């Protein structure tokens, strides 16, 4: 006994909005939200011109029909009063459509206009006079679903009339000039229930999310239940971790966005992690073994559910490449990532009494460029001492790309004790095929709340660097987690974070001129179109 | 289209079978097939007496009902009889002896309609709420009168015999108890032409025996969010780059399966993934391989020893190798004198010279595994030198951390000594091991840089599973998960036909591994301290059909 039209006639909306350039601030924005993506059109045309991928989506969604499911619909459409779908649109829009493709192939075409006269058009192409008019027309017709493909004005009113069931919203992650925008969706009316994978098309990233109106053969089916007869009736920390804490996170239907690979792990550890001791005093929840994969050819996996800064980690990466072990080099650039591990107190607890403060010992950088060399102090000359692994893996990539020995290992067993701290990131393995570079990095200890996000970005950038100086395109960054833990003092922050819906990922642009791994400088890196949620202090006590 | 009794009334059979105590005439090498599992009962009772997990499964299957589907089922059955316009239960049918084998406190089976076949007894002879029938046909008449979800034939042999004989069974829920017991009753030999295995469950351990659940099938002769799934998969290319070299009909059995939950499928699926999507690359002297990058397999060592069953595997070799590793040895002669040739090819004059190790004695493998495990950092001289207290004894170290600082996130064993690589006859394929300890249980992750799925991987999995057991035992812990990480995973083309065959074999429940409980030091193990039990396996497959 549903008294709602949009729900009976299956009236959906579908669009694609890009970011709009604020004459006040410019491209680099200070705050974001769903209303960030609102650019609809410009000069009677699309802000971008052609988005080969979004186009394929538009078509696929509006031309898709499931005939074996139709009767159920008609049964109720007639009760309330070659199958195809219905595509409503405003005059202006219908006009911006190129002749050869108009009217839309395999669609029901209906133009909501008051100047257009039935005659001018053929029986096929319909023409309505107003909102209410449509509804009736849908009665005297046979269709699967009805899609409002624009324009702005049509969207605007239809949202007021509350005649929209769902909104297929495409987020174009780039800025363009616009003159017409999509209505600010009221989060009390419509809410995101699905977010797709992230892609790159026409030199820009984009994704697809779904807005849903807030309501406020068989033999093998039982065999599935049988095989589950021994499944857990409950979760370890299910109690300690409440449910109304993740209603949004758990309200989503399809979470294909890559960021969920990180978020889902957070969830698993909060719901099933093992409670353990920790020298730091506080406790943690830990699990053993996880995998995340990012397609660097489609996006740069910099988290968006919170804010992340990259200057620090890029400088750290350049510091590694130079083979330095001098913490002062980072402190003088205000990169305090290693400061705690280079203090008098920290070095002494490691029993390195004869080590100068900030002399981190034979860590990463030294192992990458001098594995095997005898470590004296951070100021010594190590030219041509030890094994230059970095150089070697680059030559392997260039001259023997099919090798299965392209590894960069920082876990020098003989030098662990001499290190301020043993490496968390154990090694890197590279793989090359059809001019593409993928990288696997094994991490023995992973702090999901604070370190992992930076760890992801760090190696993604590194894969980009190695690829460029080898004339390859980055492909996959595979992150293998050993001990994965969440600090108890981060649980509250992570709960907030798991309920934030990801924005399409940004992209990484490297100065194309740099051709040798050793020539990169801080200015040679640029993160573009990074749309993100607000900063979150994992440690809320400060 | 006519209707078939078994389908209209949904008549299923559920059983449990073990391995019989049949004679072996002294032939160590026993042959295996499904008929291997056929022990129903003995002396009026179960061959094994009791098995919690299987019984829990039996109760789960025979009492589960989905009242939603009945509406549809009432339609069918009614339309079949030509008739058409309170808690739904299943029907269990059983023979006289089966009924008498049930313990009084469990009679009649709870939440189920109990039907008993008999001639020597009538309703007057029963106190319980049950139905008696003196002939099969009566069951059909009765089913037509009752309101039930599904009908299950739960034995005994005589009963299974007639129901399969009369072609009344739609599917068979078969439990394979992987152990041997004295028996005097057997389940009928299932005809491969009538029934085909369509699902294989995960493997488990219960009452000192592993077991799995398989389903045989009778062979021939919010809904809107569903549309959204279609949309999001709009960018899918329904193509596979190697389907042309690997035809569909070559994986009939493999693809026919519905549920592939047996742990062995983690291996098989990777193989299948590489054959259908691998990358074509070169090798040593034009040899071809298909490869992918980055895989992961997980094995619950508390429930089974993951020794592949779709082909025969011997472990004497990889065990000796492991003890050789633990002893820190680099002398290939030691293995050869035990008729273990795993390292033979890598220690020849020709091989060593090709590696530029001109001054290395034949079979002196150099600073490999063993050495790095007990002396990482020490200068390698020759396989006969004494390296006592030289280099870092990683093995000893990781054992102390597991014992005294179990929460440490530094318990790693690494054989990839960047400085010694060139001095090694061959660089290590198994780069490292990380251990994890929680609640008295030990888990292990092993990263392998290069993986030969056809030959190597099967042995690699067994090697590290055994090592996890050994380490867990000398540390007073219980083995848990062996997690295998694959970097460069490849399949040699010379192996494709052999693997296509293997992919079409159904896995048997895994065996178990037994270690002499007295060995408490990682260094005190000997070949006679390792025992594999109940290894049911397919025929050995020679990967290379050109030898
Ligand atoms: N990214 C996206 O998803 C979309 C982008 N666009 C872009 O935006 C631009 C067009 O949008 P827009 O300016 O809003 O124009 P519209 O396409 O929405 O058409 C508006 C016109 O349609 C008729 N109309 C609308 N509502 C009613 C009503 N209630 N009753 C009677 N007639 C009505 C009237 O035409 P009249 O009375 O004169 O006959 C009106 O002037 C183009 O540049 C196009 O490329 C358009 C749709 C979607
Ligand atoms: N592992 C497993 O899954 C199972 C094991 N078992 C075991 O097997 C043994 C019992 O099997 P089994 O010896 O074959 O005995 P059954 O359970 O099959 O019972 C056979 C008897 O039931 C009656 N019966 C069977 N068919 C008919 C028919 N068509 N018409 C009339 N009466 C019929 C007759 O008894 P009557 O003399 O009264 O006329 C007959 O002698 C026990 O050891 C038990 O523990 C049993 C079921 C399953
Ligand atoms: C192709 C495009 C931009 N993309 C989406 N996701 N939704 C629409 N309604 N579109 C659209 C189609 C036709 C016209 Cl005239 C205007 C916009
Ligand atoms: C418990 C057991 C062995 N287990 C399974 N999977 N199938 C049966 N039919 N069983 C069974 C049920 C009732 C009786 Cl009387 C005998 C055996």
């Amino acid at each position: 006994m549903m008294e709602q039209v949009c729900d009976v006639f299956d009236i959906y909306a579908i669009c694609a909005c890009c970011k709009v350039e604020s004459k006040n601030e410019g491209k680099k924005n200070e705050v974001f939200n769903n209303y960030t993506f609102r650019g609809l059109g410009n000069k009677g045309v699309l802000p971008w011109k052609c988005n080969s991928l979004d186009m394929k989506y538009f078509c696929a969604v509006t031309t898709y029909v499931n005939e074996s499911k139709y009767e159920k619909l008609k049964y109720k459409r007639c009760k309330y009063l070659k199958l195809q779908n219905v595509v409503v649109m405003g005059r202006t829009s219908w006009e911006s459509i190129p002749k050869k493709f108009k009217p839309l192939s395999n669609r029901i075409n209906v133009i909501l206009s008051r100047t257009l006269k039935k005659e001018d058009f053929d029986e096929d192409v319909y023409i309505i006079n107003k909102v209410e008019d449509l509804i009736v027309l849908l009665g005297k017709l046979n269709y699967y679903k009805c899609f409002i493909i624009g324009g702005s004005v049509v969207y605007q009113e239809f949202l007021e009339k509350k005649l929209i069931k769902k909104i297929y919203f495409t987020r174009i992650n780039s800025t363009y000039e616009c003159d017409v925008f999509f209505p600010e969706i009221n989060e009390n009316e419509y809410q995101i229930i699905s977010v797709s994978d992230v892609y790159t098309s026409n030199n820009t990233t984009l994704d697809f999310i779904i807005y849903k109106k807030t309501n406020n053969d068989d033999e093998e089916e039982d065999d599935f239940v049988y095989f589950n007869f021994n499944k857990e009736k409950e979760e370890k920390n299910k109690n300690s971790i409440h449910p109304n804490d993740f209603q949004i996170y758990n309200s989503l239907k399809y979470k294909y966005h890559p960021e969920y690979q990180y978020l889902n792990i957070i969830y698993d550890i909060m719901m099933n992690g093992n409670k353990q001791s920790d020298r730091t005093g506080v406790g943690v929840l830990s699990k053993f073994g996880y995998i995340m994969k990012f397609d660097l050819s489609q996006y740069f996996p910099l988290l968006t559910t919170k804010k992340l800064f990259l200057r620090g980690i890029i400088e750290e990466l350049l510091w590694f490449i130079r083979g330095e072990t001098n913490g002062n080099t980072l402190l003088n650039k205000n990169v305090r990532i290693w400061e705690a591990n280079g203090t008098r107190e920290f070095l002494d607890n490691r029993k390195l009494f004869h080590r100068e403060v900030n002399d981190l010992g034979p860590i990463y950088g030294f192992q990458w460029r001098h594995f095997g060399a005898e470590y004296t102090n951070m100021y010594d000359n190590y030219e041509n001492k030890g094994v230059d692994q970095l150089k070697n893996i680059i030559n392997l990539i260039k001259n023997d790309p099919t090798s299965r020995r392209i590894l960069l290992c920082a876990w020098n067993v003989k030098d662990l004790d001499q290190m301020a701290l043993p490496p968390c990131h154990i090694l890197c393995q590279f793989y090359v095929f059809d001019g593409k570079l993928s990288c696997i990095m094994y991490q023995r200890s992973c702090d999901l709340g604070l370190g992992v996000p930076f760890n992801i970005a760090s190696y993604s950038i590194f894969t980009h660097m190695i690829a460029q100086v080898c004339n390859l395109q980055p492909a996959q960054f595979i992150h293998v987690l050993g001990n994965a833990h969440v600090y108890n003092n981060h649980i509250d922050s992570l709960k907030i974070q798991l309920n934030r819906i990801p924005y399409p990922f940004p992209t990484l642009k490297l100065n194309p001129d740099i051709k040798n791994i050793e020539d990169f400088t801080i200015s040679d890196f640029t993160i573009q179109n990074y749309v993100h949620h607000e900063k979150i202090s994992m440690d809320m006590a400060a």
